[PDB]
């Protein structure tokens, strides 16, 4: 239960230059006394001073509500607009009352100490939702709208992708077992089911999310761009920079890549060359390292190139946020592709088919069923280890290493130990769940109990960051969106290239040589049948309206119905006498001669 | 100089079952000027009865008018708005004065004898335009919008649709004159300059279009649909069809497609046999006769297939007029497909490339340079020869061959001989239109001289069906829409297809035996990279955002800037100075003892 807290701003202040820190704080009260907000202090930790805010007189927050509520009807994120009365008729859910608060601490207006303003935890709510989502099996839409209050969209949005690919991963896993069963290994029927079920679940998804966008009522908030505060500029109009500046700075883009083709396949020269080392030249310890040195070099690896695409990412400046996202998440996918899937390329185009030729620079039918069950059960129960049990670990070594007071010396012993947590973002969630699609949407058909190990790591991972969320890292500071970012587009390029690189295996590792022609045609009409029923599903899923929509176009009409219904409410042969007569003269002159 | 007549009714009565026309004469007399319109009669020809209307009272058609007017910015057709005051502040223009007239005539009110409601011509403004257009060689944006004020919307797009395909015909003529010149023939970097081209026309046309539909302000009407009135229904709910008994009578359009594959396959096996029985069994009579057999033959081939067409659409019934012509064309686009290619595509992917092994059931190189002649020269001069010169002749000897009349003497003798036109349509030109386009991006590699030829015969073609609107077709009734109907779409499956078809010729008609390998691997590459380029000119004319659109993004904005400034206009440590004071404290106290 905290004090009614709504936020905690940190300012630290070191040991040297601490005289520009006092005057600093003063300013930073002042600023923040003037909007209309508390200020309490309390102690830090070593050098730091906890300051405490929240609002103060109710009709200045419940006016600022208003200040932004009618500024959602202008720019047209909803069509419905409410004098202060936007209390009772719809209530301010906690999505904008932490939001808007937020955009009172930063604001344009119209501070190199303060370190991360950061919101409190309700331990209360934590101990509530982690049990009852655990005593259930499936997940009722209405379970969805009690995580969008307490957390924002772009945190309850994660959640609505993972269930809606929950109840997606079924099909292939039980058209899976039977493939598993039934058929042979690398058979062509699955490797178009898994064609037709790459485009099902991807087209069901973006009419499911403009649909649940519509019922929260945050549509067309990707429409509305907010300048990023670290923008520079050289001279205004609105600011601009010169773009060809950008481009001098976007090519260097290009030696990352090339430099993520040598590193990730730096590693796979590593396995394989000492697979052989010490398979020719301890027989237990030959079967277990390239286990362990691929499970502790890789999130090492990948660790340092982000790293450095996150230093990249600064330094190519960008001005809004939107479009500040859309190029970290393309440098880091292309990092984590050709980490994630270099290893199994090299494996299945060139080990398994061109394995004679290659020979003197035999073959063995045990590694592309092999190196599948490495990523689908030994590199998922070493990620949940580490995802939740490290930093909880790691965490709780800690609290041992250390070396007004009625209830305040627990309270601030809670979020005292909050600060040096780290921030949740959901970037890497979803950079994880679109990695983890493309092995049961390329590389499926090579292992075809794929998708049933997939599902029971997505009961698990469906509550392993619902645990990860209130045990290991601070709550994220409420945000807006209406899709998944950029990622549903990289989710559309790892459906084409699953299409075409499963074609191509249910043709090399099963015509006696195998080669040129089958291989070309099987690709080609696997990738033509693709473009045809990413046409039909369409067109069937382009006829069906959603009950949602019907809720925007009606609002739409009836108040433009009601607008107008509360503010309106020659020859000259004269007489239609004379007209029909000589019409019934005319018609029996025509006809009294003829 | 027409006397003010907006519309001119013909109501035949016949001989017999005459004794129920005089009635539903007075019927219709009644019924025409209860809505508000004056009328008049004269005589017909043989037996008709020419109704005269015009509107008479000029308040109701100024509220008539509104009461549309600001229906448009219900349906959000525009978004601005302007007491029956919009005559002085933006006026009528000669598309909505007869729209809204004909909007009277036939209504829902909320006559098995009227032939046919047809509009007048104004001859003082016909030799004013047609020989404008013929003293300039481009035309200015200026001329077209002086097209859309006379004839409506669906007639000036038209005219907006040649003449942005005039001048994106000059690239692949001079780049197909150093295709003639410079380079040998069938080469491959041809097949990417019309394989690029064809995205280039394509896109620029769908951005130019809803740039073009914003400054007209018709930019939203095919939102909006209305019941077409030949509609049935068994039980209302908005009246509903039984949609299975749809599927019962759309599945005989493939009997009529399977009959499509017979009939204008037939001809060419009548043009390639009867070429064989003449040319071993006169000598100028055997090379004169299979052109005149298939300038005869075809136009009447396809004349009796789409009046099939034209009766299967009017069985299958259809609720609105826009789900109506999304069905008349697609019936008729099948038909003329394959029969201005199927006699192409038989020469072009069996004759010339398998014309050994067909021999038994040899090869000479003059068909494929020579039937490509035939598409381009001599079936153009014989298409221009019979869209006017034969209309125009059969209503001259026509005229020839007959057995108050103060001015009326002159006068009922144009409009008598207006009625036994033909209604012109837009269809049947865009048919053609994007029937042309197709040999200029499929079959245009074979023959690198086809572009030049056909820039020719659209600096003609602009001018022609500007003649035959106004010499030989009554005057269209005017409507209002925003794309060229259905045409779009099977505008785009005439790009895809061009782009394989092309560069599998790329190979065949050009390794030594030249099958299997290359020829899959080049149309792959050649459909891959249409693929990849129908990308980037969807990122390079994306962020180019248009004049117009800027009008609409605004006056919604400033019309909401407006509309609202018309309206409006614990722990208690109390005292900012004693927050400040122990700020100032705490961090002297951390650093007094540390
Ligand atoms: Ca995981
Ligand atoms: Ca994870
Ligand atoms: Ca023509
Ligand atoms: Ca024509």
């Amino acid at each position: 239960s905290n004090f009614g807290v709504d936020f905690v701003i940190h300012y630290k202040v070191p040991a040297a230059e601490r005289d520009e820190a006092e005057a600093g704080f003063v300013q930073l009260i002042r600023a923040l006394t003037t909007v209309g907000l508390a200020t309490e202090v309390r102690h830090g930790e070593n050098e730091s001073l906890l300051v405490f805010v929240k609002v103060a007189s109710p009709d200045l927050f419940a006016k600022q509500v208003y200040r932004a509520r009618l500024g959602d009807w202008l720019h047209g994120v909803r069509v419905s607009a409410p004098i202060a009365q936007a209390l009772q008729d719809e209530p301010v859910v906690e999505a904008e009352r932490l939001r808007l608060i937020y955009l009172m601490i930063t604001k344009p207006h119209n501070w190199k100490h303060v370190e991360s303003i950061f919101p409190l935890h309700s331990h209360s709510f934590n101990k509530e939702w982690i049990k009852k989502w655990s005593s259930k099996y499936t997940l009722e839409q209405t379970d969805i709208d009690n995580i969008r209050d307490k957390f924002g969209e772009s945190v309850a949005f994660y959640f609505a992708f993972l269930r809606s690919y929950f109840r997606f991963l079924v099909i292939p896993s039980a058209f899976g077992f039977g493939a598993w069963l039934l058929l042979g290994q690398f058979s062509y029927l699955y490797a178009l089911l898994c064609g037709l079920w790459s485009v099902v679940f991807f087209e069901y998804w973006k009419k499911q999310e403009v649909d649940l966008a519509v019922q929260w009522g945050v549509r067309g908030v990707s429409s509305i761009q907010q300048s990023r505060p670290e923008f520079e500029w050289e001279h205004e109009a609105v600011k601009v920079y010169p773009p060809m500046k950008r481009v001098k700075t976007q090519l260097l883009q290009i030696p990352f890549a090339l430099a993520c083709v040598v590193a990730a396949g730096a590693l796979i020269v590593t396995c394989n060359s000492l697979e052989v080392f010490i398979n020719e030249v301890g027989k237990q310890y030959l079967g277990f390292l390239p286990t362990i040195f691929l499970v502790i070099g890789t999130p090492t690896i990948s660790g340092v190139l982000m790293g450095a695409a996150e230093k990249l990412n600064a330094m190519e400046n960008y001005a809004t946020v939107d479009a500040h996202d859309a190029a970290l998440i393309q440098k880091q996918f292309v990092l984590n592709f050709m980490t994630s899937y270099m290893a199994l390329f090299f494996t299945a185009f060139v080990y398994i088919p061109f394995g004679h030729i290659l020979h003197p620079f035999q073959i063995n039918p045990a590694r592309i069923s092999n190196q599948m069950f490495y990523f689908t059960v030994t590199a998922q129960i070493v990620n949940f280890a580490t995802e939740v049990v490290v930093p909880y670990i790691k965490q709780q070594a800690f609290q041992k290493a250390k070396q007004d007071h009625e209830e305040e010396a627990e309270f601030l012993q809670r979020v005292r130990e909050e600060c040096t947590l780290e921030e949740y973002d959901v970037s890497g969630d979803y950079r994880e769940m679109v990695m983890q699609f493309g092995y049961v949407a390329m590389f499926s058909v090579a292992w075809p109990l794929a998708a049933c190990c997939f599902l029971v790591n997505n009961w698990v991972e469906l509550r392993s960051d619902a645990l990860k969320i209130a045990i290991s890292s601070r709550r994220p500071i409420p945000w807006r969106t209406d899709s998944i970012g950029p990622w549903l587009t990289a989710l559309s390029f790892l459906s084409w290239l699953g299409s075409i690189t499963s074609s191509a295996i249910v043709y090399l590792c099963s015509a006696s040589p195998l080669k040129a022609w089958g291989l070309l045609l099987s690709i080609l009409f696997a990738e033509h049948f693709y473009l045809v029923v990413q046409l039909a599903v369409r067109f069937v899923l382009s006829k069906l309206d959603s009950p949602g929509l019907q809720k925007e176009r009606k609002e739409r009409f009836q108040t433009k119905k009601r607008l107008l219904q509360e503010n309106l409410g020659w020859q000259r042969q004269r007489g239609m006498q004379e007209t029909i007569e000589i019409g019934r003269r005319m018609i029996e002159q025509q006809l009294a001669a003829g």
